[PDB]
């Protein structure tokens, strides 16, 4: 505990990267708004990974809420899924100070060419995705924020679905989407991934999305949302599902 | 009718297409394995058109059978529809007829590049997809042969779903399909259609399905499948579940 | 003339451009590092191009200054072509007040989807280059900043070469360049250029050069150059050929 | 030195499956391109330590240079070095190697259709040999459909002579629109290395090499074939410049 989490942190980053391998992910992180930190580039220790993934299986035993609509602002695609708000996950001491530490951030922004902020709104500073069963997804969409940090704490094979679908230099027209008329327009980028697992994404102009699962497995992730300077812009859509269920863009069915 | 289709085909098809025109059509059917003929480029004349889906829509009416499987030697990938067999719509003389058209089968040989010899199996000779449900979907697949003219009868709005995703220069292993992991390798190109389009698909080697109808609406194709020099062969896997809904391959 | 450019500019760009398509060119800005402003998207009215060409054929017979060069970082490079300093242009009030005029960089600011700030190098406010012979080119390079604004105010046919080769996505390591070998990790864009076309290169992150002239052929653009909050920065590599051709770098 | 089909037999069943084998004919299909480096192997050193040893013996002997632009590909460049195939065909090693069963049994694989040998007498072989700077074969279409081509010896990348590739194209001799072509069309650059060998598909892929930015040294050979479209087909042009550096289509 205390500050020797970035004095590690700070030495498994300085064994592993150089500013020139940071420079070319830097490069695959504009290209494809997504670079993967997986066995080939880990991202943090595996006793720190398996810190978060315990304090996120206890977070969802104990405020896991079903969710099953679509989000009007998304050209109505699904958010069939269980979630942890944003408020509840704050108070893991743990994942709320790494979320902050300028360790990590001062290394991620290597590879965003631009400050990492953490000064989004308290109800998506952070968030669990908990998918169980066939067809759980989390449909087409793009985030409010410039950055996303998500852990794949747990991947169902890729046969099972639940891959990353991503298409790049995209933008979010919450009045006119056009989901399916950019997918006609763009290639998907599909990005499988695996248990421990991490990867950086450019949410405000990556459409992405989860493949449905075809089979009722488990898929659970952590998403970090940090703001650019862009960023700091007022909210609208009314489409906060995961803080509110029943907000006035989600629909039924 | 009759010779006079040919007839009135070929003149349709001179007024539209060159040998020079044809030839970038077969450059982008070799890079995307897939060709669309839209309203800025008809294949076949509103009349001869209105007439086959009058034909489609009737054998729907008297032979569709819901399917809702999924297929083994794809991955278990689902198969949502209605279908109409082969051997009910070969017993309409004008699709029948049109799909073995020398004159047809001549002009989409210059965009294959290759000879197209209507020598295929009598269960596979024709299909109609008639898809009307929410997450309705034809699912990733390959063909067993290497042509497909089809013909997007009906389609909802692109919002709703159903357009074409495809990946060209793939192969199908009926034992190890490796269909998300071509996916995770691979880009997926979309092909939005409208009603009254017409495409030509490489579909043995382009991985392609239908994207599944987020709503009720109604979907329907008929697909013209044909031969190249390399299916004149044997047919494997167990999986024609369009004939038989309880092929081996086939699951709940 | 004077304040009316502004006024002009600004109501020519509003019958030609909605916030809805200025975002879908932020799109092909942000994806390719390059947006042609073509007979499709003009950008300026005739009117003010034929005073800028006017201006540019004026500055080129003035002070055309030879250059035939290999700069080392960028691998060696050529750069074989004619060239104008930028304090020579900085004299054309014309160019100067239009590259830092409100309107054009508030524009342009909606496909960057960042501030653009004409406060850069002395010797890199602008420049203008004129090909004129065989083999002639502006080699692989970056742009020390992060914006340029080019006026292809002359092009040769395409079959004389003079298209804008791209890789967008890529960065420049003066000590490595790494030109060739990320030629063969990346597919190479090229964008063929017509007189009178302008685009807009994101030159820090593209490499870019203009395909050698196949024949003795005359190329002319203006270079306008602006910089993000990013290159607010230290210049390094002893490589501004165009302002000193007897630069460290330059091998002539 | 005898009948070498045993032991390249027994080669390549060390070496790759029918499985592995499909997923480079899906890459050759997509690219036009296979690269057989380190990682895939064609050939033991043995072997192609006794084609290099023949193919310098014939450059030492019959090296003729070509210094010319070639019309039917849009005045491409072919300043280079060459051995006619009537001189490589006397060589007993690659005659026989270049027909073998057991070579082309194994690349049909990645073809997917059978690799027939009978081409034209002066096109069956050939050698480049590029040693000065901007030497270079320009860009260009084969008139057969396939070419294996052994990177016997390839300079640094730094020094140029990559293949640049784009395919899914066609040779029009008519109207080659080349740079057109690749401004509507992203480029392939595919680094080579010494003792590299690559299947191309020669006639619907556009290639060239990159030219030598100095003075270094590349050599290739290429073994030409046919597929069955281009059986007893009628050769046009007058641009075989190879076999005759007089020939109609070459300009000076
Ligand atoms: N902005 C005008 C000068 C730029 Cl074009 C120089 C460039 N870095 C090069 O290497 O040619
Ligand atoms: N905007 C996303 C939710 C992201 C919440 C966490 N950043 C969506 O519509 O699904
Ligand atoms: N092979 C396809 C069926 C094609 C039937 C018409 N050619 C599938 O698995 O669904
Ligand atoms: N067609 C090629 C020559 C190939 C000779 C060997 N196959 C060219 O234009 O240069
Ligand atoms: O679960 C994932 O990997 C993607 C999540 C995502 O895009 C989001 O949280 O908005
Ligand atoms: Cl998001
Ligand atoms: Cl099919
Ligand atoms: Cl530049
Ligand atoms: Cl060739
Ligand atoms: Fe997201
Ligand atoms: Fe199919
Ligand atoms: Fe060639």
């Amino acid at each position: 505990n205390v500050e020797q989490i970035d004095e590690n942190l700070a030495k498994f980053l300085a064994e592993r990267y150089t500013p020139e391998s940071v420079a070319q992910l830097a490069d695959r992180f504009h290209r494809f708004g997504f670079v993967k930190f997986d066995a080939a580039n880990r991202l943090v220790p595996d006793e720190l990974q398996t810190a978060v993934r315990e304090e996120c299986d206890l977070l969802i035993e104990q405020h896991k809420e079903r969710r099953n609509l679509l989000l009007s602002t998304t050209g109505n695609t699904p958010r069939r899924m269980s979630v942890v708000k944003s408020e509840e996950i704050e108070k893991s001491e743990l994942i709320s100070t790494l979320s902050r530490s300028e360790v990590l951030l001062g290394f991620l922004a290597g590879i965003t060419r631009e400050e990492i902020i953490p000064e989004v709104s308290s109800d998506e500073r952070y968030l669990i995705t908990h998918q169980e069963f066939k067809s759980d997804t989390h449909g087409w969409h793009w985030g409010d924020y410039s950055f996303a940090l998500i852990w794949a704490l747990r991947m169902p094979p890729i046969e099972h679905g639940g891959m990353l679908q991503a298409v790049p230099h995209t933008h979010w027209d919450k009045s006119n989407p056009r989901i399916n008329q950019t997918l006609c327009e763009r290639e998907i980028n599909t990005h499988g991934l695996e248990s421990g697992d991490l990867y950086l994404l450019r949410t405000d102009t990556t459409l992405h999305r989860t493949v449905p699962l075809s089979e009722d497995s488990t898929r659970t992730i952590l998403n970090m949302t940090w703001a650019a300077k862009r960023d700091l812009k007022d909210l609208v859509g009314n489409d906060r599902w995961w803080e509110n269920p029943e907000a006035e863009a989600a629909r039924a069915v």
